[PDB]
C-alpha cells in the first residue's frame, strides 16, 4: 500500500468495490505549487521528498468561479468543486486494481468545464469502478483553469498562455516516469476527457511535446475546432488588458502588468475574470487555449487540415441534446422548472444571446435553416430548435468535422451518438440527453446496484465500460462476447456511427448531415 516513486514514497488506501479491492492514491503532487512568482508560469518540476506522502484524500481544487444559478439544486451543484479552492492545486489521483496488476493499460481523464471550472474529485469522475471491473489503471489530474491557467501575453514567459494545458502535459509525463511502479504500462496510455477536457485531448494530439506521452485518445462532446475552444491572439491580449484595467494593474511594459497581477489576491482575479468578455454568452471561454508558439505552434485548424497531428486511433462522440443545458443560463422564456415553450420572438431573442457579435443576416440564416417545421402547430418547435442550434454549432458538428479530417489521414476513427436519458437525471425532461451526462455511464456508476439506476442502465454502462476499455487496450471499441453490434470505423465517405442506448444499439450514417453543412460550410462565411 506504499509505492516508491521517482520523487519519494506515497501511501495509498484500500477500497472495497463489488466484493473486491481497489487501491487508491488520492492527491499526489506533480509540480511545484504555482504560487507567488510562479503564478501564470508554466508548471515547475517537483523536487524530492524523503517522507511518506499520504495520498489518502482528494487534494485542493484550483481557484475558479462557481455556478450559483441554482442554489441547492443537484443538477448544477454536482459539477461544483467538492474540495477547497487553492492556487496550490497541481495534484493527481491513481486507482490501481488489487492485487497490483503486472502491465495494465492506463486511462488518463481530463475534466471539462469550459476551461474555467472543473476538478478531478467530482463524484462522476471516480475511477475506482473502472479499475475494479476492467483491471485498468485510472489517472486524473487537476489543472489550472480561468485566468490563472490561460491568461496570455503571447511571447512573454511571465504569462505565455496554455499553462493549464502544460499542467496536463506535466501530469502525462508523471505517468510516463512513474506509472510502472504502480503496475501500469507507460506504453499503453489512453487519454479521455469530456467537453473542455475533450478539447484538451484533441490539442494533445496536435502539440508535439505530448506525442510521446500517450497512445490513443477518446473525445467526449468536444474538440479543438469547436468555436469556443481556442482564444485568438487578438481576443487573448484584449482580455488580459481588460483584466489589467479592472484591477488597476494597467501599465505598458508588459511584464509590468504581470507582476502587478501577481500580487492581487486570487479572489480579485476571479471576480473580474467574469467581465473580460465583450460579447458574453453562456458558452464563452473567458481565458482559453491560445496559439502560443510552444504548446500550439500554429493555428490548429491549419494543422488538422494539413495532417500535422499524432497518427493513432480515436474514439469521438456526442450526446443527443448537447445544447439544452445552456438554454436556462440566459435564453429568455426558458426555465428548468417548466416546459419552456417559447415563441418565435423568444427564439429570435435567444439567437441574439448565443450569437451576439453575429450579423443580422447571419442570425436570419440560422432561423431560416432551423425553422422549417414538419409541423407548424407543434408548440415546442422553437424550444427544441434553439437547443439543436446551440448543440449542433458548439458540439455536434465540430466533433463530426474533426473526425472526418482526422480519419482522412489513414487512422481508424470510431464515432458514437449517446441518446439515453439517465433515469436519475435531476433536470427536466424537455432538456433530454444533456451535455455531460454520459460521463457517469463511462465511469461505471450504474454498475453500483445500490444507487437507484435501472437494470437496463447497468447493462448499458457495462457495455460502454467494455468498449472503452477494449479501445484503450486494443484500439478497437468492440464488445465481443455478448453478441453485440459491431462498431464500424468512421470513414470520410460513408460516415458510419454507433448509437448508444438501453433499447437497440444500431449503425447509422451521416449524423446531422443537413444541419452540419450549414454550420461547417456556410456559417463560417457570415
Ligand atoms: C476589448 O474589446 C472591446 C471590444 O472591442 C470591440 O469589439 C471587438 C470585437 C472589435 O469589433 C473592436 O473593433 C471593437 O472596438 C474593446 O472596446 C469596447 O468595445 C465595446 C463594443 O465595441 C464597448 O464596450 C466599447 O465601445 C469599447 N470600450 C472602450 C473602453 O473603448 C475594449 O476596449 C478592449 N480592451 C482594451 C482595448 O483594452
Ligand atoms: C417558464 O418560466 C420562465 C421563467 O420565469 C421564472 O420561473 C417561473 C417558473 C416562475 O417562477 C416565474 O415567476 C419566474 O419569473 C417564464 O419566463 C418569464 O415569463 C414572464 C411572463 O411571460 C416574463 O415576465 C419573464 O420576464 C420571463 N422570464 C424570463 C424570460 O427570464 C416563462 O414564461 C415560463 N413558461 C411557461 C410555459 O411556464
Ligand atoms: C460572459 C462569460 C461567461 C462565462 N463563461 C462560461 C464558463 C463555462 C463554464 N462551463 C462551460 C462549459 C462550456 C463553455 C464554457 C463554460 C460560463 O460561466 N457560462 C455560464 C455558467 C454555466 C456553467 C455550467 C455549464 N454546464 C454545466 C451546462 C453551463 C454554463
Ligand atoms: C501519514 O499517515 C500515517 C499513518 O496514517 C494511517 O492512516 C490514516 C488514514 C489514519 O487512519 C491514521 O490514523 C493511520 O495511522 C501517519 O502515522 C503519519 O503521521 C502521516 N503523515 C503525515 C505527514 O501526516
Ligand atoms: C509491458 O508491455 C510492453 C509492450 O506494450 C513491453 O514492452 C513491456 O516489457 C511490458 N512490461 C512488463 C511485462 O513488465
Ligand atoms: C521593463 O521592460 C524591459 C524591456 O522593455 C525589460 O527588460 C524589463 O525587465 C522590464 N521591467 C522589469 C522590472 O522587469
Ligand atoms: C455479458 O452478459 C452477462 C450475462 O449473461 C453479463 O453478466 C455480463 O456483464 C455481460 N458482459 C458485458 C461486457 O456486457
Amino acid at each position: 500500500i506504499i509505492i516508491a516513486t521517482k520523487n519519494g514514497k506515497v501511501r495509498g488506501m484500500q477500497l472495497t468495490v463489488f466484493g473486491g479491492t481497489v487501491t487508491a492514491f488520492l492527491g499526489i503532487p506533480y509540480a511545484q505549487p504555482p504560487l507567488g512568482r510562479l503564478r501564470f508560469k508554466k508548471p515547475q518540476s517537483l523536487t524530492k521528498w524523503s517522507d511518506i506522502w499520504n495520498a489518502t484524500k482528494y487534494a485542493n481544487s484550483c481557484c475558479q468561479n462557481i455556478d450559483q444559478s441554482f442554489p441547492g439544486f443537484h443538477g448544477s451543484e454536482m459539477w461544483n468543486p467538492n474540495t477547497d479552492l487553492s492556487e496550490d492545486c497541481l495534484y493527481l489521483n491513481v486507482w490501481i486494481p488489487a492485487p497490483k496488476p503486472k502491465n495494465a493499460t492506463v486511462l488518463i481523464w481530463i475534466y471539462g468545464g469550459g476551461f474555467q471550472t472543473g476538478t478531478s474529485s467530482l463524484h462522476v469522475y471516480d475511477g475506482k469502478f473502472l479499475a475494479r471491473v476492467e483491471r485498468v489503471i485510472v489517472v486524473s489530474m487537476n489543472y489550472r483553469v480561468g485566468a490563472l491557467g490561460f491568461l496570455a501575453l503571447p511571447g512573454n514567459p511571465e504569462a505565455p498562455g496554455n499553462m493549464g494545458l502544460f499542467d496536463q502535459q506535466l501530469a502525462l509525463q508523471w505517468v510516463q516516469k512513474n506509472i510502472a511502479a504502480f503496475g501500469g504500462n507507460p506504453k499503453s496510455v489512453t487519454l479521455f476527457g469530456e467537453s473542455a477536457g475533450a478539447a484538451s485531448v484533441s490539442l494533445h494530439l496536435l502539440s508535439p511535446g505530448s506525442h510521446s506521452l500517450f497512445t490513443r485518445a477518446i473525445l467526449q462532446s468536444g474538440s479543438f475546432n469547436a468555436p469556443w475552444a481556442v482564444t485568438s491572439l487578438y481576443e487573448a491580449r484584449n482580455r488580459t488588458l481588460n483584466l489589467a484595467k479592472l484591477t488597476g494593474c494597467s501599465r505598458e511594459n508588459e511584464t509590468e502588468i504581470i507582476k502587478c497581477l501577481r500580487n492581487k489576491d486570487p479572489q480579485e482575479i476571479l471576480l473580474n475574470e467574469a467581465f473580460v468578455v465583450p460579447y458574453g454568452t453562456p458558452l464563452s471561454v473567458n481565458f482559453g487555449p491560445t496559439v502560443d508558439g510552444d504548446f500550439l505552434t500554429d493555428m490548429p485548424d491549419i494543422l488538422l487540415e494539413l495532417g500535422q497531428f499524432k497518427k493513432t486511433q480515436i474514439l469521438v462522440g456526442v450526446n443527443k441534446d448537447e445544447g439544452t443545458a445552456f438554454l436556462v443560463y440566459g435564453a429568455p422564456g426558458f426555465s428548468k422548472d417548466n416546459n419552456s415553450i417559447i415563441t418565435r420572438k423568444e427564439f429570435q431573442e435567444g439567437l441574439k444571446i448565443f450569437f451576439p457579435g453575429v450579423s443580422e443576416f447571419g442570425k436570419e440564416s440560422i432561423l431560416f435553416h432551423y425553422t422549417d417545421w414538419v409541423d407548424d402547430q407543434r408548440p415546442e418547435n422553437y424550444r427544441e430548435a434553439l437547443g439543436d442550434v446551440v448543440g449542433d454549432y458548439n458540439f455536434i458538428c465540430p466533433a463530426l468535422e474533426f473526425t472526418k479530417k482526422f480519419s482522412e489521414w489513414g487512422n481508424n476513427a470510431f464515432f458514437y451518438y449517446f441518446e439515453h436519458r439517465s433515469s436519475k437525471l435531476p433536470w427536466p425532461e424537455w432538456m433530454g440527453v444533456m451535455h455531460g451526462y454520459e460521463i457517469e455511464f463511462v465511469f461505471g456508476l450504474p454498475l453500483e446496484r445500490r444507487d437507484q439506476y435501472t437494470k437496463a442502465e447497468e447493462i448499458l454502462s457495462r457495455s460502454i465500460v467494455k468498449r472503452w476499455a477494449n479501445f484503450a487496450k486494443y484500439g478497437n471499441p468492440q464488445e465481443t462476447q455478448n453478441q453485440s453490434t459491431s462498431w464500424p470505423v468512421f470513414k470520410s465517405t460513408e460516415q458510419k456511427y454507433l448509437t448508444l442506448n438501453t433499447e437497440s444499439t444500431r449503425i447509422m450514417t451521416k449524423l446531422r448531415a443537413q444541419q452540419c453543412r450549414f454550420w461547417t460550410s456556410f456559417f463560417p462565411k457570415v
